[PDB]
DNA sequence: TTTCTAATGCGATCGCATTAGATTTTGTT
């Protein structure tokens, strides 16, 4: 009645009776269109209202897609949000049984690093560590985000190296010195326990929290107080747990305590997901238990969705040959055969020319993409594709309109940042030449032996002969070019105007440096004609992050913009996307270009060779994640064999989550699919061989493969130091509503 | 003026000097 016909296998998902129910929805099978097809059957045929619908996904986009596919149906015939927004609401209502304060602020990944580095550099003690601060606060932030993901709380972690150190110093076969290092990493978790515990005593003293503590608190309000769960169960009568294969441990005992731990059988609960696209489990660190954790005391049912819609055959002969014999539920089926083209070339740039030529002979002769494992690898491929004659799509503080705004702001606060003086003296406004830069250094020296003398400097007061106090004192014009002396007086008169504004608020500097600079008039003149009036998106994204910050503009806002270049890779601004980047996007032409060794399989620090990894005795996934025995170990050559076999079991498990990146990057196909992998890398004396996946797939397609069958050491350079010149003649010669607007603007300027 | 890991391949199970790469990345009010 107004839509397409429902499939006969999808009807069991739709017309299932109320109760818990698990669906194994495979790849490309359109799971959302049969999540919304159960909301409609549970509204028009009774059993619920529109207001009693709850859906929970991870990403904020794939909740908005499900938000509309319910309301489009229910208007043709109403509460969808993420997991981490359902935690912040579950602590604004019930968040006083467990004593947290309401209206608690949430720290950014940068403003958390500001606070974590300040409790490491204020620790009274010894620490016995060969590391530096800013490298023992990358272990504090990595255990205390992994202790609050398995719900551990710092007391199960003390004295876990005992009954392992007793195994090496006893049992007389020295202790081989590979086994002391493994013993020295585990007396280092215990050593840093008072750092990841005086950090929580300060985040509770200022009432500010994180994302790994939202779900850690909301899952300790779940299983502890039954009353909070009962109110939620009454409010929502149908609950939709989409993407359940990526649900962590802390998110698992917060849903299985609220929504049906065997409690209610009138609630329509449905949870979808396949075990074989579990790519994200190295971050969340996570379904087989479903039907054992959401029971009636009978176990829960199980159904399947194996018809694949946006995927041709022969990408289901390759994807089913990769996934089977290692992992596999049951194989999925199609409903013309899309082609496969495999290749192997003796150079990266040759293999960047093979994948470009098949992508250029389908554009000048469709929806195309490139799926790469490494973020860095993108750039070269992009340039190559662009160069043939194809248009190509691919940090905020590296944008050249904000970078200039970051650079001339710093030169106002401290005149010892010389690396932001050569951003300005060599920039497009006031282009200096190499003779005037070197004439300013020689003035900057004119304005300026034993252990005590050597340590006298490296102070916060010592004078270092910097350039920026030779612009405010340039001398006489016999040292400079005659056109370059008018610019030193101009930039010295401009800075003294701006340096008197450090008493003003932090935002009104940034709005006055923006006016005095030629910004937001030269940023709009570098955009094409058909783009519109749009020039200042991410130059106005910056100027709301400076006001949401406030602040002192010298220590604050300049040592905040330096952590945020390190910690979160610039900031967030306003196809050659990576393989994690597209998980729900299907194109026509999909190329997976680099399948060499040490690249696509990407080989790795286990729990026994670094501090931060949590020992598998103590995590909530333990028997996967094989925990070692150490009971029959009555020797010391056994202990170097009962552990080295355990490391190879934790390292083969690393490889089984790389086939899942084949099975999730092959089934995004819908058409022809490209596969390649090079033979010489870029900087290797010995060439990198193709990975197992590519030599394995050449044994699948051989039962069409293109002709596969001392490195590249060339130099890349640059030289330092037109319609603009042509368009300047038109304005020189003369000197949509553009006539009356100028008459409006010249009124206010000419009216005192 | 410059760091650190887990490798590799000679020796006298192991020490012991020499050299390649540095991931991927959601989530509030
Ligand atoms: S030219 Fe290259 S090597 Fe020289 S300073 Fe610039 S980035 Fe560094
Ligand atoms: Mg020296």
């Amino acid at each position: 009645l107004g839509l397409f016909p429902p499939t006969d296998e999808q009807a069991a998902v739709i017309a299932a009776p109320p109760g818990p129910l698990v669906v194994i929805a495979g790849a490309g099978a359109g799971k959302t269109e049969t999540m919304a097809a159960r909301v409609v059957w549970l509204v028009a045929n009774g059993f619920a209202t529109p207001s009693q619908v709850l859906g929970l996904t991870f990403t904020r986009k794939a909740a908005g897609q499900l938000l509309r596919r319910v309301r489009t149906r229910l208007a043709r015939l109403a509460t969808v949000s993420t997991y981490h927004a359902f935690a912040g609401t579950l602590l604004r209502e019930h968040g006083l049984l467990l004593p947290v304060e309401p209206d608690t602020r949430l720290l950014s990944e940068t403003e958390l690093w500001q606070l974590a580095y300040d409790v490491v550099c204020a620790h009274p003690g010894h620490l016995d560590t060969e590391k530096t601060p800013a490298a023992v606060t990358a272990m504090v932030l990595r255990l205390s985000g992994a202790l609050a993901e398995h719900l551990v709380d710092t007391d199960q972690l003390r004295d876990t190296h005992v009954e392992l150190e007793r195994l090496v110093h006893t049992l007389p076969a020295g202790p081989s010195q590979w086994l002391l290092r493994m013993l020295a990493t585990q007396t280092e978790r215990t050593e840093l326990v008072p750092l990841i515990d005086a950090l929580h005593q300060r985040m509770r003293a200022e009432k500010v929290m994180d994302f790994g503590m939202q779900m850690a608190a909301a899952a300790r309000l779940a299983a502890r107080f039954p009353q909070v769960g009962e109110q939620l169960r009454q409010r929502f009568r149908v609950v939709l747990l989409d993407e359940y294969q990526d649900t962590g441990h802390a998110q698992r005992i917060a849903l299985s305590s609220l929504f049906g731990g065997g409690a209610d059988d009138g609630l329509a609960l449905t949870a979808v997901g396949d075990p074989i696209q579990s790519i994200y489990g190295w971050r969340g660190a996570s379904l087989p238990r479903f039907t054992t954790d959401f029971p009636y005391g009978t176990p829960a049912p199980t159904l399947e969705l194996r018809t694949s819609w946006r995927n041709p055959p022969s990408t289901l002969h390759v994807a089913n040959a990769v996934s089977e014999e290692a992992r596999r539920v049951r194989a999925l089926r199609p409903r013309e055969p899309g082609t496969i083209r495999c290749a192997l070339l003796n150079n990266v740039a040759a293999e960047r020319d093979w994948v470009a030529d098949h992508l250029a002979r389908a554009y000048h002769g469709p929806t195309a993409a490139v799926l790469v494992r490494r973020n860095a690898d993108a750039a070269p491929m992009a340039e190559a594709l662009t160069a043939r004659g194809v248009p190509v799509e691919v940090g905020l503080l590296a944008v050249p309109e904000v970078a200039d705004l970051v650079a001339m702001l710093r030169l106002i606060a401290d005149p010892t940042a010389g690396s932001a003086v050569m951003r300005i003296l060599t920039g497009p406004r006031w282009r200096f030449g190499a003779r005037d830069i070197a004439a300013l250094w020689r003035r900057a020296v004119e304005l300026d032996l034993g252990t005590a003398d050597i340590v006298a400097q490296a102070a916060p007061d010592a004078d270092t002969a910097c350039v920026a106090d030779a612009i405010c004192d340039p001398g006489d014009a016999e040292r400079y070019s005659p056109a370059g002396y008018e610019r030193i007086v101009a930039l010295g008169r401009e800075l003294t105007m701006l340096r008197a504004h450090l008493g003003h608020p932090l935002p009104e500097l940034v709005a006055e440096v923006r006016r005095v600079l030629g910004l937001d008039a030269e940023a709009r003149a570098a955009r094409p004609v058909a783009a519109g009036w749009a020039g200042t998106e991410n130059l106005d994204r910056f100027s709301d992050l400076v006001s949401d910050f406030a602040g002192a503009s010298v220590s604050a806002l300049l040592a905040y913009l330096d952590a945020a270049v390190e910690v979160e890779n610039g900031l967030a601004p306003a196809q050659i996307l990576t393989v994690h980047a597209a998980k729900g996007l299907e194109w026509q032409v999909v190329a997976v270009p680099h399948l060499s060794a040490r690249v696509f399989p990407s080989t790795a620090r286990t729990w026994l060779t670094d501090a931060s990894d949590l020992p598998p005795l103590l995590r909530g996934d333990r028997a996967g994640v094989p925990v070692l025995d150490t009971s029959d170990i009555y020797d010391r050559k056994i202990l170097s064999d009962k552990i080295s076999d355990h490391k190879k079991s934790l390292d083969q498990r690393r490889v089984d989550e790389e086939r899942r990146l084949l099975y999730v990057a092959i089934t995004r196909a819908e058409d022809t699919l490209l596969l390649s992998g090079h033979h010489w890398g870029a900087t290797e004396s010995k060439p990198r061989g193709p990975s197992e996946f590519l030599c394995e797939l050449k044994t699948i397609l051989e039962e069409g493969e293109i002709e596969h069958w001392p490195l590249r050491d060339q130099v890349v350079e640059a030289l330092w130091p037109d319609h603009v010149h042509r368009g300047a003649q038109l304005v020189a010669a003369a000197m949509e509503g553009w006539a009356a607007d100028v008459d409006a603007l010249l009124a206010e300027r000419e009216r005192p």
